């Protein structure tokens, strides 16, 4: 037996969520649908203009770990918060979901990362992230026994922004592979891909990453193309398994020459897209580590993603395991 | 012209909200549907057992002020937070709603008040409140110019728990009445009524309070009776105006021998009753300060209350003014 199905690694963030009109994004030069990095001064400025908000634990990989636990899988998470109230919230929420979380805060400054997420009327989310304590994550935060004992270790492309997180990831890759485990990454965001295009390709081609998650926008960015079919062929050539999401058009799972298309759930109304990709990865990786077919992994991913976009906030407040049972995915 | 329609005064609290099953309340000796005061040790214990949560600025009077501002009235708030992250969240949310809020924190300790609110499947809410920095609210926090320039000053019965807040309220009553303004209170909670029964009756009978808000449970507690008609007759004898809510049975507004019955609005589902009474007071006091009939104040209250119970969290995330316009209450 193994201790963990999925270890995830990412920027530990608390989300600050509000609604806005379309003009707000233009007025404040916020790139729509993207992760916009911001400094402390810009954080203060944007917050001063933001309406009344709700807070909820976030972080892309944090959400993915929570989702795996919610489905009934065994999950762990590495990510660095500060010894402050936001860090206490983050710690509580992830542990309360039944995710192993033991990364120790290093101090009160920089403070715990937060992301001001503006949700427009169409349900799109535009994130504005002050990394704070995330900049401190490094090799010292790798719990080697956890990596050794996890079927899959999954990490964010977003980790390439803070300075030393990549060193922790390279350590994880070494340990995972020495123990016959698999490594997975998400491309995270199309501008993130643009920042780290060559590095991401190298991760895949060198075999440090076995399973890659992308959406359409990320895949097009990765190969600098408007040809989605080219992007699919290239990504299949670059990694052992690729899971590519296409929003309302569902998803496609690629392995060598194999392609498995999955339909998206028909949605009544798109409330807030925050967490869609994260929860697709939850469903996929839960299925993968239970030995399910690639198609069924895709189905579980679409189920989880469809649920999270029908609520405000990034982590499903309902039972994913119950939903999967009703769906005959069990 | 006056600067403010409604000044509210209360315990400044950030809510930590989670769903639980019925047995959780019993196992943890949480009194269902009530405000349960807790110390620091008990807060740590309950939080350790609480599921993943979301945070939202709360405080009964805070919610009421926010609701008045939402409807288009001019609101102000007195309430004390700490110089910490939770206090910064509280400060942001109330000011971002357009409420005047200038109560200065006295340091970082005691920390900002928080309430762990457990919502059961029936939508009832059971609150567990650590008062923290609320214990420091005192006469020093009365902005006399704001009280002088507000049509109505409204305060929580909950203020009788912290040690010095009542002195600030007595100062408010003096200033308000010297400037020809009106004072209002909510009975807050049936156990709060039980703690301060004599003091609350005296506030009304001495004329320090002109307009009283109660629900059925609070009115029955106030007069220690199982007879609701007796409670209505007695409350009408004790205060100039009484607004008494009755959940799905709407409300009754009493003035001398005048009685005005108002129906609850049709709702999709009871998602979370948190803030129902607070927002009833918002709608009522908005109407009242706009010169509306007592019946129309009741209707505005039932509208605001009905909206808030159909969402998670204590402050409506949608426009109350727009809903009022659509409902023909305008
Ligand atoms: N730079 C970042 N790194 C990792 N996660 C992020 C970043 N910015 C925003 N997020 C998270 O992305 C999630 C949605 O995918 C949100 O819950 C938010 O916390
Ligand atoms: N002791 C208290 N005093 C004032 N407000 C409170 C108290 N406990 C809980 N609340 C608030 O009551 C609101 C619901 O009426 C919640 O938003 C919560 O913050
Ligand atoms: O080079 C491109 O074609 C390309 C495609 N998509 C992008 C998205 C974000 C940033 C750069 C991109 C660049
Ligand atoms: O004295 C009573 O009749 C009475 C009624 N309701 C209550 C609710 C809470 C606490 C005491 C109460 C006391
Ligand atoms: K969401
Ligand atoms: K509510």
């Amino acid at each position: 037996m193994t201790r963990f199905d999925v270890l995830t690694v990412g920027n530990a963030i608390v989300d600050i969520i509000s609604r806005c009109n379309d003009q707000f994004l233009i007025d404040n030069q916020i790139t729509k649908a993207a992760m916009n990095l911001i400094d402390a001064e810009r954080a203060e400025l944007l917050y001063s203009r933001m309406g009344p908000a709700l807070e909820a634990s976030g972080g892309s990989a944090g959400n993915t770990a929570a989702g795996v636990a919610n489905l009934g899988g065994k999950a762990a998470y590495f990510g660095n918060v500060a010894a402050d109230q936001l860090g206490d919230i983050f710690t509580h929420d992830i542990r309360a979901q039944g995710v192993h979380y033991q990364t120790k805060p290093k101090g009160a400054f920089p403070p715990t990362a937060r992301s001001m997420i503006f949700v427009t009327e169409d349900g799109e989310r535009s994130m504005n992230t002050y990394l704070g304590a995330c900049v401190e994550l490094g090799p010292e935060d790798v719990e080697a026994d956890v990596v050794a004992d996890a079927k899959v270790t999954y990490f964010e492309g977003y980790l390439w922004d803070p300075p030393r997180a990549k060193e922790a990831i390279l350590d994880c890759a070494r340990i995972a592979h020495q123990h016959g485990r698999e490594m997975s990454m998400t491309l995270s965001d199309s501008f993130c891909v643009d920042r780290y295009r060559g590095e991401f390709l190298d991760l895949m081609r060198s075999g440090k990453v076995d399973i890659v998650f992308a959406n359409r926008q990320e895949a097009l960015s990765l190969y600098q193309t408007d040809d989605f079919e080219e992007a699919l062929n290239r990504i299949a050539a670059d990694c052992k398994i690729a899971a590519v999401t296409m929003s309302e058009n569902g998803a496609v799972i690629l392995k060598g020459r194999e392609r498995y298309y999955v339909n998206a759930i028909r949605i009544r109304e798109v409330v807030d897209t925050t967490g869609a990709g994260d929860l697709f990865a939850s469903g996929f990786l839960y299925g993968y580590t239970q030995g399910r077919s690639l198609e069924d992994c895709g189905k579980l991913g679409c189920l989880a993603a469809g649920i999270v976009i029908q609520q405000i906030g990034p982590r499903p407040m309902t039972s994913l395991s119950e939903a999967a049972k009703q769906a005959g995915l069990i």
